[PDB]
């Protein structure tokens, strides 16, 4: 069975092929259209960063799935906070434990670093990624309005 | 008012930083609270990732925000996350809020951001409505999944 055959690994520094291949896979998954990827340059200066992790799924070195996190500390607590901010796995690959897998392995990660809570989100009309959540056993869900500024 | 005063704070400001905070613990009735140390607050306003906005009147800080920068992976221009945003109770419906706001547009603005997001809980009669007078591009229907970790 494929749970014998599935790597989670967190990306290094040498890894911006694996995290180029999974913005490719967020442009597939997310249908993202006229989409233009950043210059490597921009995003090794990210992977460098000491408050953005990224995990992906692997099967062999093909990517089937993966999200990127972000470390927010905090001013209330000294354990800080984790935003999981995309999470997505291959149309052919889904519902098969992937996305559980990535979840798991991220919170085993920052429990292990002393963080106090993770969290995600999805949107209200997102089906697909609330059934996921949803599944997760999240600890406590909640229902938020987000607001933005496109700026000039 | 003329007299009020919107301010970035800098690494020199922990002072005013710990008023914000108190500030917070206050107007958002905090419980079970206990203010992080001086030396790993002082950590934090000094990452390069993290901004915080003060208003004053005079002396006293009346209101703030705290906003952390988000270099994206779709765009080499970033985002910036206002996380916390109050104004005190007895200096509310005064333009406080909104001040702080356009001044934190402004600012991400200047350094070449995509967007400044900041969110309400559903319930939050309040935010909701101080959050909808800032004229923000759009508003969405999220739901919000945490995890408390051991
Ligand atoms: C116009 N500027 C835009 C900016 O407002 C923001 O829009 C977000 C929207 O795409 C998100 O839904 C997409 O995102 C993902 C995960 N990445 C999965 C499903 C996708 N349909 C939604 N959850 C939150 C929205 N705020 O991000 C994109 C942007 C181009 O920067
Ligand atoms: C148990 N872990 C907790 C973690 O879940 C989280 O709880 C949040 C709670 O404070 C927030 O309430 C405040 O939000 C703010 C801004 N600070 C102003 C209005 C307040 N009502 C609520 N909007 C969302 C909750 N998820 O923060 C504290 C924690 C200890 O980390
Ligand atoms: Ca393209
Ligand atoms: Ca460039
Ligand atoms: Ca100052
Ligand atoms: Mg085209």
């Amino acid at each position: 069975e494929i749970d014998n055959f599935l790597k989670i690994e967190r990306l290094a520094e040498n890894d911006l092929p694996k995290f180029i291949q999974l913005i490719r896979l967020f442009e597939a998954v997310f249908e993202m259209k006229n989409f233009s990827i950043p210059d490597s340059e921009h995003l090794q200066k990210l992977l460098n960063q000491n408050n953005f992790y990224v995990f992906v799924a692997l099967l062999e070195n093909k990517i089937v799935g993966g999200l990127t996190s972000y470390v927010l500390e905090q001013y209330y607590s000294e354990k800080p906070l984790a935003y999981i901010y995309d999470l997505a796995v291959d149309t052919n690959w889904q519902r098969q434990g992937i996305g559980k897998k990535l979840i798991t392995a991220t919170n085993q990660f920052y429990t292990e670093k002393g963080f106090e809570e993770v969290f995600v989100q999805a949107d209200k009309v997102d089906d697909y990624a609330l059934d996921f959540a949803r599944s997760t056993k999240p600890t406590a869900e909640e229902q938020v309005v987000h607001f933005y500024y496109t700026l000039k």
